[PDB]
Parts: structure tokens; C-alpha cells; sequence
């Protein structure tokens, strides 16, 4: 359960080696690792720090609604996009021609428009490109054997237009004895800040494509890459380390939604969420 | 002591024997299939060849050469006394698929033509891609020199949209690059593992370009992380994985590069040497 997740935490400042990055900050880096994380009536939100639920729920259906504006998911309330599209971040990237909050072909764009000319965050692609997320839920309803159900966000051609590369690259799923599961790749995890977010960011969207197919959630597979705990972090993960879990929430969906693309934020509900008080950890950039 | 050698894949045999479910797959055979798992193999003065069962190394050498060429041609492997991919290509298949205007082995934009024209328009496998699309196996060679540090060292070969007209999805979708210590290490997510003749053959594949590319970058070859999707054994297969599960593994081989290669495309098979690789007979 939530301990595989400080397990992780622990085993990096054990064992990991010291490895400086592009931010110029320091992080213990370990490469290659596998976290199992049950979705079978709990839902993986971490008890051991508050985790920013209105910001995974907003998000999830920001990457839904395929927008790749900051613009519009800071407007919710969660502005975790807004250091990445700032002007002076823009800039720093050679976008001096792109209207702040500009992320380019993110995580949005190559979920509902994979292979489509990239023009700019207030363009229509209506029909063009690659409809992943809806090309999984069509699959599943008809072939749920198949092992090639993939939706991934990684681009090589849009990959220099994008003001961050995706960190959650690559999704598959997985049903058997109609349970859905989802491994997620992540390329490299942010375990202070990012890595909690984005388990709760795929078990909920599991919870959703679940309920849509009409299967019971089964597992959440957590695969990293560059697995890092930045030098800040240090000190605010033993804390964490330091507290004892309490049980997972669960999460309900309130009606009966029929498509992927009909999900708002009141059709989600947490119950029996009591976190520990909240660990501030400085985004990187 | 375990540690990153071959007992991780006959525990990884081992697991799916006592803990996977039955699972239909698109083939007429079923599987015992288990969903998400991971291995750690060494690469430090030795090659994961397994050894409890003879591994198809001209196939592995003579495969890697055919994807780093950007080629599509299934005749083009086949040439080399390598027929894996016969099948995907030939004209009753390529026909079942809609592909009736496809000369028979051009198997579409598959792993030579992601790995070195991403994002080009494919027409066939005898066209001239030079400078278009986006060359992944000479940017993360590129990356390694200069960023060593850099966690974007990926190399993709799904592609959604050149994905209808492949004549074989990737299993091995994705690989991502590590460097530390000047060790070079190496993970892999492949989306569905034959665990009985398809895993062996891709582990060491994937170490196989590892090497490649620590020679070029003059880098330690480290580890190569094998993470699978579905992980499955095959019904057919578990009476012969059954007897290769009561087997001592013997010693790693070790992998020798005859002379000093500057470029990926240079590599000859000739320039590469297996010592000390002494496996089981074969099931
Ligand atoms: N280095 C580095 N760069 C990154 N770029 C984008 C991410 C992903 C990502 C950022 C922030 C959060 C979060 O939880 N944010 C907040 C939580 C609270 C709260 O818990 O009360 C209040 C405010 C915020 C906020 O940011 O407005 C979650 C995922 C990321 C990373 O993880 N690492
Ligand atoms: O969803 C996200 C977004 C960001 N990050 C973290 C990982 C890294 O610490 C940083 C991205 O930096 P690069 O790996 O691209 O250098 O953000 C995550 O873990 N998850
Ligand atoms: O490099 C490869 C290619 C194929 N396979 C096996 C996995 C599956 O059993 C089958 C492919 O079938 P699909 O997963 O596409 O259904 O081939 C491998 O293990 N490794």
C-alpha cells in the first residue's frame, strides 16, 4: 500500500547516489524501480502528507478536455503549470513569439491529437491527430485481452516545442477477470512533489475509464525511470518517513457518466480522507 | 547471493507459475499472464546471455544491426539467415491486414524507421528517408557525450499515428538511458513479454545496444532494467519452462568489441565476440 511509496522514499536516501540535474539543484538519483498500488475499494491518496486532491482532479480533466493552456488550469485554482509558462520560462526556452501560458504539444495535446501540426494553445484540432484516450476505451469495450492498449504522451517530433517534456510518459492498461489495471512509466519522478500527485493523477484516471467500461478497478503499477529526491527534500521527506499511515480514502463516483469526456469535477467525491498536515516542497525550475 | 543476474528471470518464471491468471490473448493459445514486472540485470564485465537455455545470439546481433540501418524489410533480415519477422511480412499476411499494395516484407514504419525517422512520412521500404524525421538513436548518443545528466535520454518506438499501417505493433516500446559514475545503464518497457522465447532474446538485445553505445560514448556498460507489461507464459510453454526452472544457471559470458568504432552505423557483426557462453542443450 502506502508504504511501497516510502519504501521508495527510504530506499533513495539509503542507497541513492548523488546526481546534480538541469535545475542546477542536487537530487539522490536511483534508476529503475516498481511500485504496486491497489485500487480495489481504497483509492492511493497518501495519508502521510496532504495530497493536492482539487489539483489531480483539475488536472486529470484538463489533460482530458485535451487543453495544453496553463492559463486554463490555474483559472481553477491550481497553478502548479504556471511556473513552466511563465513569460521568463518561455523565453528561457526560445518561445519569445508564444502568449504566456503556452506549454506547447503537452500532455493534453498528445492524448486526444497525437500526430497533429501543432500550432498554438487557442488553435481547434477537431479530427486531427490520434485520439488515444478514446482509442483505449473503444478497445477495451470490444477487445479486453488486448496487450498493445497504450496511450502515450512521449513525441519525439513535437518534443521541441513542448515547454516541459512529459514526466509520465508512457500509460498501458490491462484487464482480467473484468479488472482494469494501469502501469504508468514514468521517465523521472520528483518522489517529494510530482511523484504522489501522479499516483493519485492515474489511479483516479483508472477510477474514470473503469466506470465508463463498466469493470471494477484492479491495480496501479508504478514504474519510474530517473527515480530522485531533490537535495531541499531531504529534510521534509524524513519527516514523512517519520509518520505513521493512516487508511487510504475511497473515492465515489456520484452518476452514471457514459463518456470520458463528460466527467466534471462535482462527479467525485473522497471519503474518509485524514492526511497528516501538509510538507511544503519548493518546486523545481 | 541473487543479486541482478538470471535467477531474477527463472523468479520471474517462477512467479508467473504460482500467481498468474488465465488470460486469453489475440493468438489462438492462452497465457498465464501477470501484469507489471521488473528486472535488474547486470552488465559489468559480463553479457546477460541466459545460460539454462541456448539464446538465438546471431538472431539478437544480426536484429540489432537490421533496426539501427532504419530498415523495414523483412528480406532484409532474412538474408542474414534471421526469419523472425518472415511472417509479418509476407504477402498472405500483409493482405490479411488491408496492406494489398505492399510488396511482400515491407513490414511499414516499424522500430528501424521510429528510431531514425520519427514523425516521417512512410511510403515504403525502399524509399530514401535521408533528413526527414527525428534521428532518436544518434540524439540520445548526441545527449550521453555532452548531458550526461539529462533524464530525457528516451528512445520511442510507438508511434499512434504510423501505427495502423505497421505490420506488428511494438512490443518493446520505449527505452530510457541512465548515466552516472560513467556507468551506463539502460530500462526498457515492453508493453508484452513472451517469457519463454521472447524475453531472453530481447534482454539481451536491449544490453547488446547498451554495449554499443558505452563503446561509442566511452562509457561502463551498468545495468539494464527489463520492466514488462504483460508478462506472460504461453499454456504450451510451461511444461518446457518447468524443466528449465530445475536448471543451474552457469556463469555470464562476457561480450568482446574487436576494434574501436567512432559511429552506431559502423558496427559489423564481425565486430563482436560471445566468450565463455556455455548453456544448457536446448528444450
Ligand atoms: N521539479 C518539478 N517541476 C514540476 N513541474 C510540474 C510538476 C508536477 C507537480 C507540481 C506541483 C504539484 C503540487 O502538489 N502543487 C501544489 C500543492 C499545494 C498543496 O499541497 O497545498 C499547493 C500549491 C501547489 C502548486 O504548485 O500551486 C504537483 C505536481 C513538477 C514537479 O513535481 N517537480
Ligand atoms: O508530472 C510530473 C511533472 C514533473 N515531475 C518532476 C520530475 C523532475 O524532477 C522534474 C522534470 O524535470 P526533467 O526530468 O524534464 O529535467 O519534474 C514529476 O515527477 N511529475
Ligand atoms: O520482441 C518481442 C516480440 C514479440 N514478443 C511476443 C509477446 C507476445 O506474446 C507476442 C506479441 O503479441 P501482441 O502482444 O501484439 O498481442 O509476441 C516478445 O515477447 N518480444
Amino acid at each position: 500500500s502506502e508504504l511501497q511509496y516510502l519504501g521508495q522514499i527510504q530506499h533513495i536516501l539509503r542507497c541513492g547516489v548523488r546526481k546534480d540535474d538541469r535545475t542546477g539543484t542536487g537530487t539522490l538519483s536511483v534508476f529503475g524501480m516498481q511500485a504496486r498500488y491497489s485500487l480495489r475499494d481504497e483509492f492511493p491518496l497518501l495519508t502521510t502528507k496532504r495530497v493536492f486532491w482539487k489539483g489531480v482532479l483539475e488536472e486529470l480533466l484538463w489533460f482530458i478536455k485535451g487543453s495544453t493552456n496553463a492559463k486554463e488550469l490555474s483559472s481553477k485554482g491550481v497553478k502548479i503549470w504556471d511556473a513552466n509558462g511563465s513569460r521568463d520560462f518561455l523565453d528561457s526556452l526560445g518561445f519569445s513569439t508564444r502568449e504566456e501560458g503556452d506549454l506547447g504539444p503537452v500532455y493534453g495535446f498528445q492524448w486526444r491529437h497525437f500526430g497533429a501540426e501543432y500550432r498554438d494553445m487557442e488553435s481547434d484540432y477537431s479530427g486531427q491527430g490520434v485520439d488515444q484516450l478514446q482509442r483505449v476505451i473503444d478497445t477495451i469495450k470490444t477487445n479486453p485481452d488486448d496487450r498493445r492498449i497504450i496511450m502515450c504522451a512521449w513525441n519525439p517530433r513535437d518534443l521541441p516545442l513542448m515547454a516541459l517534456p512529459p514526466c509520465h510518459a508512457l500509460c498501458q492498461f490491462y484487464v482480467v477477470n473484468s479488472e482494469l489495471s494501469c502501469q504508468l512509466y514514468q521517465r523521472s519522478g520528483d518522489m517529494g512533489l510530482g511523484v504522489p500527485f501522479n499516483i493519485a493523477s492515474y489511479a483516479l484516471l483508472t477510477y474514470m475509464i473503469a466506470h465508463i467500461t463498466g469493470l471494477k478497478p484492479g491495480d496501479f503499477i508504478h514504474t519510474l525511470g530517473d527515480a530522485h529526491i531533490y537535495l531541499n527534500h531531504i529534510e521534509p521527506l524524513k519527516i514523512q518517513l517519520q509518520r505513521e499511515p493512516r487508511p487510504f480514502p475511497k473515492l465515489r463516483i456520484l452518476r452514471k457518466v457514459e463518456k470520458i469526456d463528460d466527467f466534471k469535477a462535482e462527479d467525485f467525491q473522497i471519503e474518509g480522507y485524514n492526511p497528516h498536515p501538509t510538507i511544503k516542497m519548493e518546486m523545481a525550475v
